[PDB]
This record gives C-alpha cells, structure tokens and sequence, in this order.
C-alpha cells in the first residue's frame, strides 16, 4: 500500500479528507483549476481502497511487462454513483466505445451532463489513475479494444481515444484499469 | 507465483497444455464431464496456463476470502470462434450471449456439463467439434438473479454498495451462476469433444 496513505486501522477502505494548503491538496487543486478556475472546490478526498489498488497494480505491472502506461485523468459522475465508485470503481456495464470514459481536462468532466449537481448544488469528479497504455482511435460499438494486428485478434490495444494526435478523452474496457485516487467535491 | 504443477512456459505469458488420458488430471475432468455427458466423446483436454488471468483471478479470490467457500468449478460452452479470445483474456460480459432464461447481464456458467453441451452454447464448428471450458468461478455468496441485472444486487437495499458475489437460477438448487465482473472466473481447461 502507498506510504502516503493514512493508517486505516486494519480496514480495507476509507475516505481521507485532505487538508488545504498542503502539497497534496494543492497539487490536485492545481490540476483541476488548470481548466476549472471558475469553480469552487469544497473538498478533496483521498480514496484509500486496498482491494481496488491491489487489482489495479497487478494490472499495471502486467501492462508494463507486456509493452508509460499510466495517465492521470478525470471522471465526473452524479452523486448517486459516488458510493459505488469509491468501493468498486468504474463499471462499463453501468461515443468511441462502450467502456468507461475519462477526460484529459477537468473542464470536460465538469459538465452537468457528467458531474450532475445534487439537490445541494454539489458536483463530483474523480482524479483517476488510468492504464491507457498503447491506444488507438475509437469508434462506436467497441465492446473491447481493437486488435493491434487484425490477423492476431488477441493482441489488443490497451485503450482507445477520440484523437491519437491530440487526445482529450480515453476509454477503457476492463475493470481493473482505473483507480479512483481522489474525489473532488465542488460547486459553482 | 504460478501453480507449481504447471508446465514451463518459458518466455510465454500463456500456453495450452494438452493432457494425457489415464492421468488423474485428465481422468477427473473427464469424470466430471461424462457425469452428465456420457453420450459425447472427448477429443482432447487442454490445461490453460494463463499467467496474467491467474494472477488477477487469485488476487480477486484472496479478496473474496477476506471479505466473506467462494470457488466453484463450473462449465462454459462456447463457439470455436470465441476460444482464442477466452484463452488470452477470459470471459467478457460485454460479449456475453443472452441466455435462454436470463438472470442478469454477465457471463454464465453451468453446474452440469450437460447444460453447456447444448449446441446453442458449445456450437459445433464446421468439423463437428464442440467446445466447453472447465472454469474456477468465484461464486462466493449468491442470490437468485433476474434479467436486467448489470451488477450483482446489494445484500441490503439500503447499503447499495455491499453486493452479492454472484447470482443463480435457484438458490436451493443451483444449476447455473452468473458473474458480472472481469476476473471472477479463470478458464482452467478446454474440453474439445464430439458426438
Ligand atoms: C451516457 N453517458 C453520458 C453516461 C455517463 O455517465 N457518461 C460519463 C460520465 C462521466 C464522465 N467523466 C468524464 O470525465 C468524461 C470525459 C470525457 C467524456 C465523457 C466523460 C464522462 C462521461
């Protein structure tokens, strides 16, 4: 488990609210305001999920071995999906393909369509480690990433993007490819 | 890290190992198959040695043993065309076929081999070969399913994140299980058989 995590008293999951003014809080704030300077951050929480982390890191080492595979991306969701995501992560079962979507810019996940405001006006987006690895442009109807070689349909790309030259979003089609690291609660 | 009974796979992240009849390993799998499919003939049995699928699955199994008898050895019949993909990548619910009677949108596994042996599942290729996997499936704690499930239901309606590990057709007498997550099943053997 990461050293910068706080003690979880032999628990496997906990949300650790960050302290403003500290490097950790500010680093995340900086990546958000970089494109969302008009929004007001209410709080930032470090998601400490021992189980999700384990599966993700296993996935990461497999990808490093099989091929710079990790990207820090954004994911805005409604309030109701937050509890599930904290515990279980991102599910494709819940358009450049039918997987989970993650934005390069926080501005993109800030849209009400994504970070849908709750009755109190709060919006939610995750700061996510995503295993984008080797990618290709996507297309609707993808249920899995395309094969690197059409004549070896089992060697797959790790993710897809909207535009390979200037990626603004990535899509992953498997469970343990995204780790929600922080949850940003913010308002207008 | 990998099972010590596995053949060397040097430099391979994966390989299919053909089993020898007369062996406990081959014979036992044959016995579980013929237990309900005595009318079919087994062409061959291959052990699936997938390093990555195994690692992920075992991490997932470790986690379900802590959170909660979570593993079942079940059958999965597929067409020939899905074999290559399942060997490398395992079972995908996004590519999963609608079951005749549906208890959710995930990958299905049978208790009896007789069930998976139906042409609708282990579809005969042009040569008449049928295919089914022997799978280690993390069923864990389960409940009766229902169509339109995209994940397992919560053990409790008011704590919607604490989920069941799988769903079945009948809790008292389970003949099939459905899993909705990627590494809850490891394809351990591939049974090729004929009429
Ligand atoms: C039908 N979908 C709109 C359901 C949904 O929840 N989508 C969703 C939900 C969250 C999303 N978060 C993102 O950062 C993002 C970035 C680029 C493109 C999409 C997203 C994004 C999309």
């Amino acid at each position: 488990l990461p050293e910068h995590w706080t003690d979880m008293n032999h628990q496997l999951f906990c949300m650790v609210q960050l302290e403003p003014g500290q490097s950790e809080y500010n680093t995340i704030k900086d990546k958000f305001t970089r494109t969302c300077s008009s929004y007001a951050i209410e709080k930032i929480e470090r998601i400490q999920n021992a189980f999700l982390w384990q599966s993700y890191q296993v996935k990461k080492r497999q990808m490093d071995i099989k091929n710079n595979n990790e990207r820090l991306l954004f994911h805005g969701t409604d309030a109701d999906s937050v509890p599930y995501v904290n515990q279980h992560g991102f599910n494709r079962s819940c358009s450049y393909g039918k997987g989970t979507y993650f934005a390069v810019d926080a501005s993109y996940s800030a849209k009400d369509t994504y970070s849908k405001p709750d009755s109190n006006g709060r919006k939610h987006m995750y700061v996510v480690r995503v295993l984008t690895g080797v990618f290709t442009k996507g297309r609707a109807g993808l249920v899995t990433p395309p094969p690197k070689n059409p004549h070896n349909p089992t060697d797959l790309f790790d993710s897809v993007t909207n535009n390979t030259r200037s990626p603004k979003l990535f899509v992953v089609f498997f469970d343990n490819q995204a780790y929600p690291e922080y949850l940003i609660t913010f308002t207008a």
